[PDB]
């Protein structure tokens, strides 16, 4: 809800499990790689986000929450050193775990996309006063810059 | 309801006998043929959408829901690959499952009838404010581009 | 009220007691002749409306309702292959089944008249915002076309 | 909350221990060394404010309360004698003590900074509408003219 | 608050060791001295108001009231015979009795200070909207015309 | 309160003690003197209104009432045969008995001073909309035409 | 209040001690004379309403309700025949029965009188919002045509 | 122009040359045949307007005018005796004599058609602002009651 | 400008010269070929509209006027008999007769295209407020539902 | 000024010597290379749009004019095959051409850069309401997807 | 005036005359030092802006223009690679060249003094509608970061 | 008028003849003493403003301009070193040198009297939007802190 | 007009003759008396006023003008030492000097009178709006405190 109450990714806590993707770093495994070892708020290091080798379209990155909640908002950022953005994507949510459902608003009577951000110093927004009853989110980046990297963070209720 | 709570019919969970028809496609039945197995909320493979063999007018869809809810609004898509739309419609709501009644609004003092869509990126929706106390609902479409075939999604409360 | 509730003439479970009318189609009797069987909200077949032999000016048709409800705007259509539809009328409401009584307005301090319809596609509606407790209602045409015909539709709460 | 209620670092009562920096003035600890010494609400002395030895870009501070409150606002204020004033900062909030975000407002679709003051008599204060459920808050100054020196005033509701 | 409940200074009751200075009339002693023998809302005598004979730049003057409450607004007025006036002072509040605070608005994004008055036949009051919840008030004037007098009149809720 | 609710001079069962004053008519006492034997709501009769013989001007009168109630609004009325009117005066209130405080508005940011009357037909009034918590009121007139004579009434809530 | 309720003055049960007068008719007594025998809301006869033999300028008459009650406004008539009308007059209002009040508003910062009518046929009404909780009424018609008479009519709440 | 300035059929002056019709009444001739006579502007008589034999569905009826205008509305009747009226038509207008346009308004994004009138008695007018530059008009009625038969009367300005 | 003002199709009288094509019906040339023989406004025949054989995407038409003029806004039609309508199509502008350009508006921040129409008794007009100084024009149709056909005609100033 | 008059670039009948720009393709010469031939207003051919081989961030392209003129207002286009576009730039203006100046608005209170467009079909346009009396205009810009191809349009009054 | 018409200093034909300072660079003399060799708008090279050796709280910088104009408006910028920027400064102008004023708006009822920038990418400008008819300008920056430098860039009418 | 052109009292050129005053200073004359030797706008030197020596309370001081201007608005300053500033004044202005009279504005019913500042640093400015058609000026401070010092400006049209 | 043009009465160049009155001081003449010599804006000496010996209620005070202007405006002033002020008056004006007219309001619906002031500083204006073209004005006070004194000014156009 329009509050400022992010989630916690910064903290590190939450296991490997839940960040899963499909990018093996060193053949360990298919469940996670990347994890939130160098993909966090502001975290100096090596890795100061999450980037991409394969040039995939139809990217994806689960993101299990702790329990149901009203979602609404996300932060955008971008990739010191080597700028880069993304330029157009679109917001997913299911619930049964057995589908991928896409976010359309009610005020987009055309084929709209959101936009993102194009700095790494900028902050643009995208406030969703529609409130969002579902868990998993994630998101389907149709173009980037060279390679898909950004500091996400979801707002919970 | 002014809500973000669509059905599910990407999930399959669904038993085919809901999604009665009357198009044979192997002379295998009369109740259901090509049922949620190549039309749902984007589903990658053979038939993108439900086709449509015969220039039938009256065209008709049983959708029966779980229970008695307020439906409002309804999403619009298109078909890849080989663009197709629709130009005229006109959706329906009944009880008894016993007569055919057609979706008259009170802002509409002729004989105005519903759009839809004309791409398969575009999104233009129709929010229905007016609540609609009922369970199944049906379409009539009078014209198209080529073949019927529109990924339909309605919005339950 | 203002709601999209309407009565169920297409059912037909209705008994032919209550559309009373006197216009003997085989000497049959004198309560009911034509009744719903060729008189409903969309019904294909020979008789598409309900016609009208003699050029009777005080034309009435009884509505027996299940109870008494808060009648509010009645739908208006015409009449397929020979088009028919009407030009002056007026609503009617009792209570004791024992006099006749004629809808008047508020905002018509002079000798207005309802109007209707002319198309059998166009949708004419009648906002009756002034609530009205009463159960039968019928309806004086003073002139049509060349026959009376039009498909009815009351509006319950 | 909009109301007059700051905290009260003029009384000195709290122990240096919540105060934490990183400036061993004579070799004496790590945890703190200038604390609310000579750095408070209006205080004559020899130290006016506090002062910055190293041009340390990345400067925090830490501010233990006393318990979880939602803060809104922070008075701004200068030195005396030797005028000295911060041009960029960025506030932080936390709750498990083991992660560090900056703090982001609604109406800024940009990189917007805070300004802060440029005068020990000004008093440019920031309502901070947005409430903020918190506790422990820090300031990352990016510039200043000489040395960072600025009586702080947190506000809790 | 904004109502008509000022205090109660012309009684005389009140004990001089609530009216607690440092201005030694005849070395009786250290607490009190001028107190309100001859500083009172309106009081015929030879003393019309408070003198001040040293030109002390931070003065000050306790008032202990009977409990918390929340104070808003106060009255100005000025000294019979020979005119006198302040130009500015500030506002201050406690709570502990081991601090002093400045009175600060919302509404003053600048070095703005109160201002007061000008004749002993004006009454420019200061509407202080913003609810304080102290006890203890005093007043820093930095100047004045020729010596500090006036009637002050605190406001209680 | 705003309501017509005015005291009740012209009955005269209110005992002379009340109505306190300091012109020995013919050196009887010092408590009373004039009372309301000559000086109510329109009474016909030798003194129509209350005169004064000395040129006092700290003219005081005092009017005790029942009880403590919200005083607000006064008439204004003049003096037949010999017109005479005021020109300045101040409303005062007080509640111990022990004191006299002036009467001073929020809408009055300079030396504004309370008109009252010219004319014995005039009835201007002045609504105090400021709720006055008080018993006991009493008038300063400044100054007049050439005797102090107006028939007051308060209003009491 | 501001409804449709006057008293009944037509109906002639209320006993003529109740409306008292000073003008008798054939010296049968002091306390009432003309009554309500020919001064009655539109009464048919010899007197259409109350005459006025001597030009008594300080006119009254008592009008004794069942109880205190909150009046409102006041019907104005004429004579026929012969026509009268007022031109000045006031309204008044007591409670314990020793004393007279003058009715004065709160918009009124002048000399104003009421009005009253000046035809017969004319209803000149006085909407006095104000509400006065009162009994007895009385009015001083300071001028007149030829004669006093005009057929009152109070409103109770 | 928005004026009152109609033409002049009920004169008579006018040849028959310019009302061009084909509806022979005696074989006498093809370019007029009811003309005038019988059809003007009120005129008493056994035509009261002109008739039409033949159901002839795209009618049409030459109206020359002086030279070339701007026409803005046209009043509407009907008949008398027998009550006949038109349901929809279209007007037109040409220049160069050999062509025949419709007219059509900004103002209407569908299928809209005027409509006409329904009673003798009733004058439902049709202003139109927009300003036309023609010279002849036409009318293409697509129904009516019984017969064409209105009294047309163009508007100049 | 927005007046009544359209082109001349029907008239014929115009050479096939301007009306420039790329379909040899009989291959007489490759001027022309269709012209304005069947395809005017209105004109009853074989032809009622301008076909399409091959299904050429960059379908273009020659539309020579008199003079350079300020076109604004454009008439849309359908075809009888069998339905025809377009969905996309863009409007071209040029002047030295060597080049093409698109028409692109001010308030069209996307990729926004025009509509045009989907009935042939549909009138969705399109005010060109913008005025457009130029003298050829052609439409671009990106899709059609079955063939090209629809009588345009344009507007001049 | 806001009108619709671009420039002629698909003409071609400008010389290469305008064009000026630093990118030899076949060591030709120095001022012009790729010029208009394969960079206009929608060109079918092998080059859709002007490509750059080196990543130069301070690029230029001289665009001289034909005098000078009030220009406003600019299109955007991308490229078809592969997408391409840019994201910052800013805008220049001469008169001398012995200097390069800065395009800078009134209500930019910031470090602002002009956006652009990310879609070969979308037309995001920049009204320039303010008026800019200069002749040549160039471009910086500081980045792009992977190489600058954009089919500029300027705007004349 | 309100248009983008500014002056000429990166054309460096201006005579350095006109820029007269007192920082003697190698002692040549006392008129000019460094003049628009190392300071113009955006130049690159060694000085990317003017520097300032000695800390002169009262500098000045003459800007001898061609003639008297309306100036009205003034660009902000900052340095690159060593961050510099101003605090407070006042606009001066003069007409005789024999004084000296400083510049006061209308809406400054306090010791209000102009910001300018803190940043080398922002461009905080400065509205002064206020038209000012002058001819020379200069400022006296009062505070600066570590040196005072800064591209400034007049604007006239 | 509501223009930036004051006067030229730095330039002193001004002969002192004008500039008439009553303080011998050295008993040189009568006339002149101090003039604009040591009172000028911003002028370093011995004394910063004009002084006073005797506490003459109708100060006087002639300002003979060049010619009947109209005059509206004056800047208010200070004194450094030793601050100084007026409480109470009034403006004035004659023509046949004469007579005195005192400046009233149309917008003040009661004994107003103008301010002017309280501070070196403020600039407190009184707008006179009613035009003054007249050429000299003076005033008369009623009070002040300790010595009359103030440096005035007047403004001309 | 509304305007700062006051008379001359302070100049005392007017001949006595312009100024009559019938108040002989020592039995010189008829025509004047006190003339301008004691009665003049603002002139210190023995009379600030002219005073009035006898209580003349009708008194007058001819003012005769350089010739026919419009008159818009008055001031009002009072007396030193001893306060005197008016209480009600009345503005007349002529022409052919052989009538006497009164000053009558068309914002006026009843008897109200003017006020004037009561108070020597109090400067209590009356806008006169409605231009009055006359020459000749006098007044017509019909009370006062204890002598008519006033310092009258008339505004002229």
């Amino acid at each position: 809800c329009p509050y400022h109450k992010p989630l916690g990714f910064e903290s590190g806590e939450v296991t490997p499990d839940q960040i899963t993707c499909s990018n093996p770093e060193q053949y360990v495994g298919w469940y996670s790689s990347w994890t939130a070892n160098k993909a966090r708020l502001n975290s100096q290091g090596f890795g100061c986000a999450w980037l991409s080798k394969f040039q995939d379209s139809s990217q994806w990155l689960q993101i299990d929450l702790k329990e149901i909640k009203v979602i609404s908002g996300i932060l955008t950022q971008g990739h010191c050193d080597i700028d880069e953005w993304m330029t157009k994507y679109s917001v997913q949510y299911r619930t049964d775990e057995r589908l991928n459902w896409i976010y359309y608003k009610d005020q987009t009577g055309n084929n709209r996309v959101f936009y993102g951000n194009s700095d790494r110093t900028s902050t643009v927004q995208n406030l969703l006063r529609p409130p969002i009853i579902s868990r998993f989110i994630r998101l389907i980046p149709l173009g980037w810059h060279v390679r898909i990297a950004i500091r996400m963070e979801l707002l919970e209720c």
